[PDB]
């Protein structure tokens, strides 16, 4: 059920991470589908989702880590995070000013690994001003849907 795609098809997908500073480019890249959702897998592992945008996995944000809209979380926030709860600003530590609402998000632990992709619902300046509100909701985290329809 999976096929590797052409030079060009996973050019579109490399061009479409590197918007985010996700280097994958001259990998190359298997598909595979639900008709809810595909996926594009590198080694055996689904890096991209189609779900609507095209969501990098966690798998993928942990081997080429993007270089914008980053948001580090605490420790607290970390455990509920993992289980797809909304971020919420008490829990930020620090985020790329550039951030505004409608951005896609890349979450990641204070220790470095990245834990979800969510989008943003507060501009940065709002969020670490107040340290008050949902600054995020998440659409993807370990062992969600997607992963789990995408083994
Ligand atoms: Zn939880």
């Amino acid at each position: 059920s999976k096929h590797f795609i052409s030079k060009k098809e996973a050019k579109r997908i490399w061009e479409q991470m590197s918007r985010y500073g996700i280097d994958i480019t001259g990998e190359s890249l298997e598909v595979a589908a639900q008709k809810s959702a595909s996926a594009y897998y590198i080694g055996g592992k689904p890096m991209v989702f189609q779900a609507g945008d095209l969501i990098p996995s966690v798998y993928l944000l942990n081997y080429r880590n993007p270089s914008r809209n980053i948001v580090t979380v605490d420790e607290g926030a970390e455990p509920h995070i993992l289980n797809g709860s909304d971020l919420f600003a008490p829990g930020i530590v620090s985020m790329d000013d550039s951030i505004r609402k409608g951005d896609m998000i890349f979450v990641k632990s204070s220790k470095g690994y990245f834990i979800a992709v969510g989008m943003a619902e507060m501009d940065a300046g709002e969020v670490m001003a107040t340290k008050r509100g949902k600054a995020a909701r998440i659409i993807h985290f370990p062992g969600d849907e997607l992963i789990r329809a995408f083994p």
